[PDB]
């Protein structure tokens, strides 16, 4: 279509695909202890982020998963989470869909 590639909203970095799209829902609505709301799509698969720090377990969202921060690999901006040490699947990222633009391959 002219829906497939997702990037970043603010430097066109190539992040994920809407055939990577992971749900049972593929939008989660979570807020951080700082009270900021995210909406967040669950992807099996993202490229052209950075992973910050080793992963934690405080306050995740998702039961049996630790979190890293991933920014965009180019500019810096926060575009979600890796996901990892869970089980079906063991990781998967959970990425703001308004941080991202979607178009065409
Ligand atoms: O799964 C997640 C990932 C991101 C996170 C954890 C978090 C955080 C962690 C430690 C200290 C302060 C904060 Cl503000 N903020 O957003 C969250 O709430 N759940
Ligand atoms: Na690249
Ligand atoms: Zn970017």
């Amino acid at each position: 279509p002219g829906a497939s590639i997702f990037r970043c909203r603010q430097c066109g970095q190539t992040i994920s695909r809407r055939d990577w799209l992971l749900p049972g829902d593929h939008e989660h609505v979570v807020f951080n202890p700082a009270g900021m709301i995210f909406r967040v799509w669950c992807f099996s698969l993202a490229q052209g982020l950075r992973l910050i720090g080793a992963p934690s377990g405080e306050f995740s969202w998702f039961k049996g998963y630790d979190w890293t921060i991933a920014l965009c690999g180019q500019c810096g901006s926060h575009l979600g989470w890796h996901y990892e040490g869970g089980s079906q699947p063991q990781t998967f990222f959970g990425l703001i869909k308004d941080r991202l633009a979607e178009g065409p391959a």
